[PDB]
């Protein structure tokens, strides 16, 4: 049956979460969280987010039928992975698919890992190691009009990105939440380059700045405006806008720049706070209709880890504002 018309769930047999939405083959693809019912210890470090398995999903219109395409990839058959598969991405160059996912090793250090496919819709075989300097959660992917693809990535608190100051793990003792240092710049995303076969970065990973109206930086107190985790990058008229969500405020936020790395001008909110503690989202045209891809967790009448997807309509003015959306009014 066509799902999406009314920011109704758009699968209920399983729990999803984290959509990220591309255009591939003129269908919308899109690489979820699978969210199980692990019964898991919860707290501030995300141990009740405890998925093993990636399923893809497809749709050919918005509203439409969605397919889900069966496990795509399964946690037991990462070599270097041993617990939390949480929010991936996908990218295509030349006729191959890679699958780009955070998980914890051995170590219990978040990494980003990389899965090949010859399909949009997968299975996906994982490389046998992360990538080579890689850390933290939340790859983005993004193929600018240039041709050139960067990874987008980055999680505070149990994501573990503000144990990466100095190119190395600052350890399971450091902080737990952030630079502890309210009057200094928030911690911002990590961008780089990818190599041109998809499996490394390019370059040395880059911090992104983000600013004020006035060119500031965006301080580690302002929890309303700083850089949580679940960055995504998309273009508009000639307009870079890294959004993210800003976490323990709930929101899906926007800033906008002029180049991949950078800085970006904090604007305002895509996504007021939903049912459920995470917010996550996408940004995808489909049929020259922009949509944000979201999630919450209605279905499972409200438990943060038993999420579904949803989507809307997103509106850019001609002038690059975007209109914000409230999830429950309409
Ligand atoms: O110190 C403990 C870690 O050992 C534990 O890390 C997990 C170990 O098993 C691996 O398969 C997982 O990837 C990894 O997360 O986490 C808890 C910590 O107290
Ligand atoms: O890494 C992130 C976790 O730090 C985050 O943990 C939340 C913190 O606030 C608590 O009130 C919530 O219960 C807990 O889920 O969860 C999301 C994860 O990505
Ligand atoms: O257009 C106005 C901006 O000028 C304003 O910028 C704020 C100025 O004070 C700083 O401390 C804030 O961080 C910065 O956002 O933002 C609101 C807007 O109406
Ligand atoms: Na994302
Ligand atoms: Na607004």
């Amino acid at each position: 049956v066509p799902r999406g018309s009314h920011m109704e769930p758009l699968v209920t047999h399983i729990y999803t979460a984290d959509p990220s939405a591309h255009v591939f083959d003129g269908k919308v693809y899109i690489y979820p969280s699978h969210d199980i019912d692990a019964g898991t210890p919860e707290n501030d470090m995300g141990d009740h987010f405890d998925m093993r398995d990636y399923h893809v999903l497809s749709m050919n219109s918005i509203p439409g039928e969605v397919t889900d395409h069966g496990v795509a990839l399964d946690i037991k058959d990462i070599p270097w992975a041993g617990r939390q598969l949480w929010a991936p991405d996908a990218a295509s160059k030349d006729g191959k698919y890679y699958l780009y996912f955070p998980a914890k090793d051995k170590e219990d250090i978040f990494r980003i890992g990389v899965a090949v496919s010859d399909s949009p819709a997968g299975p996906f075989k994982p490389e046998s190691e992360p990538i080579k300097g890689s850390y933290s959660i939340d790859p983005a992917v993004f193929k600018d009009d240039d041709g050139k693809y960067y990874m987008y990535f980055g999680g505070i608190w149990g994501g573990q990105l503000q144990r990466w100051t100095t190119g190395e793990y600052a350890g399971h003792d450091a902080s737990k939440t952030d630079l502890e240092q309210d009057d200094a710049p928030a911690i911002g995303p990590r961008i780089a380059l990818m190599s041109d076969d998809m499996l490394s970065f390019a370059e040395p990973v880059k911090e992104i700045s983000i600013v004020d109206e006035q060119g500031n930086p965006i301080l580690g107190g302002d929890h309303d405006r700083r850089f949580f985790e679940a960055a995504w990058m998309h273009k508009y008229n000639g307009t870079y806008y890294l959004s993210y969500s800003t976490g323990d405020t709930h929101y899906i936020v926007y800033a906008t720049g002029d180049n991949p790395y950078g800085p970006f001008t904090y604007r305002g909110v895509i996504l007021n706070p939903v049912i459920g503690w995470t917010n996550h989202h996408s940004i995808v045209e489909f049929n020259g209709k922009w949509y944000l891809f979201y999630h919450d967790s209605s279905l499972s009448g409200g438990k943060t880890h038993l999420r579904c997807i949803k989507v809307t309509e997103l509106t850019h003015n001609a002038d690059g504002t975007i209109e914000t959306i409230s999830p429950y009014i309409e």
